[PDB]
């Protein structure tokens, strides 16, 4: 089982054409309405369907059976993208094709930069049979904008873009440590253009860059992926009732 | 649980314990009597602990566990193992040990050895060693200084600028925002500058532990590493010779 190593996983999104990713939040959105949507992301030609949320209770009960119903959905492979609890690491469920690891680099608590990653190794396999775990996703994560919010439960500090040294600084990080991806993320404000280009000259050709917080319309995907992202995630535009509307502009 | 990659016993001995010299046992080259017989010594003179480390290795555990055993026989120091790993397997570990000097080469140009071998060892982890008995883990930036053909062949180290500081100050920047617990300056054919070691006893948080070694044959380099602000100098090949009971005078006094 490949685990940390790249896997079946990476190397669809590597070779897949860059486009939108929905993500479902699966505490926010009901497993019916998931199954619904999920049915729909296939045929659009997105990538992966990612199920991602900032909080999380019960979380094997309620995302092992969650997985499954949208597995059934769609062929698409499900990728799981949740932050880390010490004394338990990342959270994980047989039947989930990945699990997304992001390594904050900006924040002030190392457990968050990457210790949570030896927490959740340490644990492996765990409950569940090596061969059935699922591939890694090993991600250097970045926070964009104020964001009191992951500032309190993950110690980040908004990346500052009045200069590129701090973002320089994870470039190296990136490349040295062979990360497979870099998620640029922003809760309230919008990841800047020229930053995903940056990011993009600055990374090696295999490492796959994500950007994702408050796009809500196909021109806001165009640019990002004009800038170089190869996936712009998407949550919230789709957790309303026209979401079928909403999400044929994004994708459109 | 075990604390494994949290601090816990032998890490606060380290940031407590005065500053010195520390002897290096090469266990697949120095004989276990022999190894004895220093680990007695070492005790008297305070050292901080006892290090078993090489580069090369072979049957690890069948000829380690022994050997961790009759040195632990021999002294209350802690005895801290630092071995490179090897994909597949990750760092080699025995029951007995008090910790695992795990060495994350940030120079490395393949990561791998930057940092990789970490996830495979803590995935293998508790593997044949129950949880209880497992050493405790010292998260280690690892930098190599001079040419060292061997290292770079077999870790893809490539040694560290000291041209300027830029290289070196990305280092801190990590050593310091990861929480790594020390800091290994090592040369292995040529001698770490100690205006390095200075500039790394600055840059390191307090609680952060700076080992230096590579050549130290004397008294007096000890001294010179302690005052640039090593915490601990490490030294093997000096007493790696019939009258080694004299060199560790020397470099002890
Ligand atoms: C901070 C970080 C990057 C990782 C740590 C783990 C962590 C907190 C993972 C949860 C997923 C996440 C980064 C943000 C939540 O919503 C956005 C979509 O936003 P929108 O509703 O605005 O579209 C998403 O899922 O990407
Ligand atoms: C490259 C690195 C720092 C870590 C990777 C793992 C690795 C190769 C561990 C083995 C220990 C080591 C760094 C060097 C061998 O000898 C010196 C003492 O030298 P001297 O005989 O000149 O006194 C020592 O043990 O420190
Ligand atoms: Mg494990």
């Amino acid at each position: 089982p490949p685990l940390w190593r790249p896997g079946r996983v990476l190397a669809r999104l590597r070779e897949h054409q860059p486009g939108p990713v929905h993500i479902i939040d699966p505490f926010k959105v009901p497993v019916t309405e998931a199954v619904e949507k999920a049915a729909e992301l296939t045929r659009l030609g997105f990538a992966a369907v990612l199920l991602a949320s900032t909080d999380y209770e019960s979380f094997e009960s309620h995302m092992e059976p969650y997985v499954a119903a949208v597995k059934a959905a769609t062929p698409l492979p499900v990728v799981l993208h949740f932050p880390p609890r010490p004394g338990a690491g990342f959270p994980v469920v047989r039947g989930a094709d990945a699990l997304l690891l992001p390594a904050l680099l900006g924040s002030g608590d190392d457990y968050f930069v990457w210790k949570s990653f030896l927490e959740t190794l340490a644990a492996f396999p765990g409950r569940i049979p090596r061969e059935e775990w699922p591939e890694l996703l090993l991600t250097v994560a970045l926070t964009f904008g104020e964001d009191p919010r992951t500032g309190d439960l993950l110690g980040t500090v908004p990346v500052s873009t009045a200069s590129t040294e701090e973002i320089d600084r994870y470039l190296h990080v990136a490349r040295a440590f062979g990360f497979h991806m870099v998620y640029l993320y922003s809760r309230n404000e919008h990841v800047p253009p020229e930053v995903v280009r940056h990011f993009r000259k600055g990374l090696g050709p295999d490492q796959v860059l994500f950007v994702s917080g408050n796009v809500r319309s196909g021109r806001q995907v165009t640019e990002y992926l004009d800038s170089g992202a190869d996936y712009v995630g998407f949550a919230g535009a789709l957790e309303q009732p026209d979401w079928r509307s909403a999400l044929a502009e994004i994708a459109g």
